[PDB]
């Protein structure tokens, strides 16, 4: 559905799209407690906002292959709105920095800023918390530059355990790419990402199938 521009972030906030009412899904993006347990009460007030619900570590990015890895991300897409994309998975393939050509199919679990025509803000773990600070509630916080995150694999291996292999794929698979672009199409949902959120949209087959 076009190209657009990716940053990098783990800011341990309850996902956007693990709220009831805001897409046609058959439920929200399972969040999880401080201790990386789902909730599936969806009331949940997010760590973020002085609750207790933080965004699952299995929201982390992982490779199959030297050309193909799965993640998740907040989108903020032309023409769209939270009930278009929340739950959505997109193939994105990169256009520019040392990851050009390869793809990453994501789903998006949350909505992101504004930034170019179709921003994908690609969660992994030590990308960078921003705004909002939720890591710090959760669990003390992650090191690493607000925006940005970590500088060096090695500040990985101080992470919350289920967090490390996330941060590690930010320096191994995604050879540690700053912002790179890509071109992007809407797919339908690996069941690896759904699996992980639970969160799957009603018009999920409207798209199509994902080819490796």
């Amino acid at each position: 559905s076009g190209s657009g521009q990716s940053t990098r972030y783990w800011d341990c906030c309850k996902p956007s799209c693990s709220w009831s009412g805001k897409a046609p899904v058959n439920r929200p993006v399972l969040a999880c407690d401080a201790n990386n347990n789902p909730l599936s009460d969806a009331s949940v007030k997010s760590g973020c906002d002085g609750g207790s619900a933080y965004t699952c570590a299995n929201n982390s990015p992982w490779a199959v292959n030297d050309q193909l890895s799965y993640g998740f991300a907040a989108t903020k897409l032309s023409g769209g709105t939270e009930s278009s994309w929340c739950c959505a998975c997109y193939a994105l393939t990169f256009t520019s920095g040392p990851v050009a050509g390869k793809t990453l199919v994501v789903q998006s679990t949350s909505t992101g800023g504004d930034l170019g025509s179709n921003h994908f803000d690609i969660n992994m773990p030590g990308g960078g918390v921003g705004l909002f600070d939720g890591c710090k509630r959760q669990f003390g916080g992650l090191p690493g530059a607000q925006y940005g995150g970590i500088s060096s694999r090695s500040q990985c291996d101080s992470f919350p355990a289920a967090l490390k292999p996330g941060c590690q794929w930010r320096f191994d698979w995604f050879q540690n790419a700053d912002n790179p672009n890509f071109t992007f199409k809407q797919v339908q949902c690996p069941s690896e990402l759904t699996s992980r959120t639970g969160c799957k949209r009603n018009d999920d087959s409207q798209f199509p199938v994902f080819t490796p």
